[PDB]
């Protein structure tokens, strides 16, 4: 098909239908972004030519289509009533002269299963253009990505709605961590078989669109660091020079933090510890808060907090257990300041403590924790 | 949907894609080996409207998670997945397996007594809800993996004679009971290996002959018992001779 506005449109009952080895293309890129789709779902309001449009519960199988010069390669909406209609595309060969494109897969209220073949791209607009755009996909929906990402860097996903649905199923990411962008990390629901050793943060030069898993492309905020580390199984976080701050309660992954950067909890916020393991701060320029407790522990699992940097919780505590916890805290050299090392909101938390630094509030060596914490061991000179 | 008839131990019946919109019963079978695999299957709302059928036949799951496993000894149905509150399962027989497959963070026990009559493994997760746990016929709850097992706000846990928790893993085991505990003449924890255990009783009440014991070769343990309602007569010797204490916090 050689078209001007829309290549092919599939609507309503098309159960078991198939479109194999289609070659759909707009004749050139020129003014494609101005074409207005004629037959489209209510949920599609954007402007630009659409190679393949599907809606109202239509679930045609697209095997190896070749789509060229399109603003939107695919626009698919699930059935209004129950999100019925799987978007199925196997190995699409997507190309566009000049890299002009808005989105490859514009998915509305739907689930999908897409296998990539190492061919593809994202548009020139460094903010709005992305391979996927997930619009109001329900909580139960999953938009699964298999295969190989394009060789060239692309921005993976953007979306609207309150539920993540994108799934990386053993996706071969190539060098996307170094040259591409995730776009909006919020929309990623789950990741299988894709790992990265370190997450890089740079409050000065970072870009939140980045994956953050490659040193040349750090992210800038701490908002999603726990999520990213859990998804990619990161072992450490590297804080580039400068202060990385939070202004509302933010979870920290239980990994090793290193680098010349510092961590700061502002506006009374606290860092949250929601899983067992060991959180280590090694050689950072420091961690401090403007008044809130430093670490709020909400897990009953064993938690180890290892700080080998300057720690200042002011009049607050380094650690506050919000549950009946089991915590071991060790301060190594540098300095520490707080009113109590560990406290708990209620019914006894067990804790072990080691404070190896002469620069500590010696006034509390005798009573290092609040009344809701019972010590297993205490190592302070 | 599936009927697995005598599929061998080495076989795998892999399910990919998207489940039907409407609820279905996934699998039933015959034979001694599970072979069904959920490989990133898009379950839709099957947890809420469908059924697994026979969980015995599921070998493994990849990319499918659920936060909580719901049990209801009164209105539960074992055909259910158990991962959605409106469709809880009935028995405890496969709760360790289910939590393993779906990476559940907690088990919710609805009102009533959830009982076992033979040794049954418990997942190392948080147990909550108004229900109670009971080991009858001299059985025991089994702890086969490291981590922390927490019983929070339950109506209680007790045995009709056997040791309450039998530990067969050498990894670090934490037992956190914030509910009534009664092991009668037996121990709350019995280590069947050279263990590493931390036990903490918070409020409510506890009863046992020893809090922690071991069948043989020294087990290390730490213990905290924070409640006035306890066998005050074992404060001086809370564990048997096969257990060495790393810490003791009582009173």
């Amino acid at each position: 098909i050689l078209y001007k506005t829309q290549g092919a449109v599939f609507i309503d009952s098309n159960g078991g239908a198939a479109v194999n080895n289609a070659y759909i293309s707009r004749l050139g890129n020129t003014n494609g972004e101005l074409e207005q789709a004629v037959y489209k779902p209510a949920g599609f309001t954007e402007v630009g030519d659409v190679a393949v449009t599907q809606f109202a519960g239509s679930e045609v199988k697209f095997n190896s289509p070749i789509i060229e010069q399109a603003s939107f390669d695919f626009v698919h909406a699930g059935r209004d009533t129950d999100s019925y209609g799987l978007f199925m595309v196997d190995k699409p060969h997507i190309e566009s002269s000049g890299g002009k494109k808005k989105h490859s897969f514009y998915l509305i209220n739907t689930s999908s299963n897409v296998t990539l073949s190492g061919v593809g791209l994202s548009g020139q607009d460094p903010d709005l253009d992305s391979m996927y755009f997930l619009k109001n996909c329900p909580e139960t929906a999953r938009n699964v990505v298999r295969g190989q990402m394009p060789i060239s860097g692309v921005k993976l996903v953007r979306g609207t709605g309150n539920y993540p649905t994108l799934v990386l199923d053993c996706t071969n990411m190539g060098s996307q961590f170094q040259f591409g962008e995730v776009g909006d990390i919020f929309y990623i629901k789950d990741v299988v078989g894709v790992k990265a050793d370190t997450l890089y943060i740079d409050p000065v030069n970072g870009n939140n669109y980045n994956w953050g898993t490659n040193g040349t492309k750090p992210i800038r905020e701490l908002t999603n660091i726990a999520k990213i580390c859990q998804l990619f199984r990161c072992k450490s976080v590297y804080l580039n020079a400068g202060e990385s701050v939070i202004t509302s309660n933010t979870e920290l992954p239980m990994v090793v933090f290193e680098g010349p950067g510092s961590l700061k909890a502002n506006s009374g916020s606290s860092f949250l510890i929601k899983a067992g393991g060991t959180l280590s701060l090694i050689g950072l320029s420091g961690i401090s808060t403007d008044g809130g407790h430093m670490f709020r522990v909400s897990t009953v699992e064993k938690v180890n907090i290892h700080t080998n940097c300057s720690v200042n919780a002011g009049a607050a505590y380094v650690v506050l257990s919000e549950v009946q916890g089991n915590i071991e805290y060790r301060q190594l050299f540098y300095s520490v300041n707080c009113s109590k090392y560990i406290g708990a909101t209620a019914g006894q938390t067990i804790a072990g403590i080691m404070v190896k630094t002469a620069t500590r509030p010696t006034g509390i060596d005798a009573a290092p924790v609040d009344g809701n914490v019972s010590l297993t061991y205490k190592i302070i000179e």
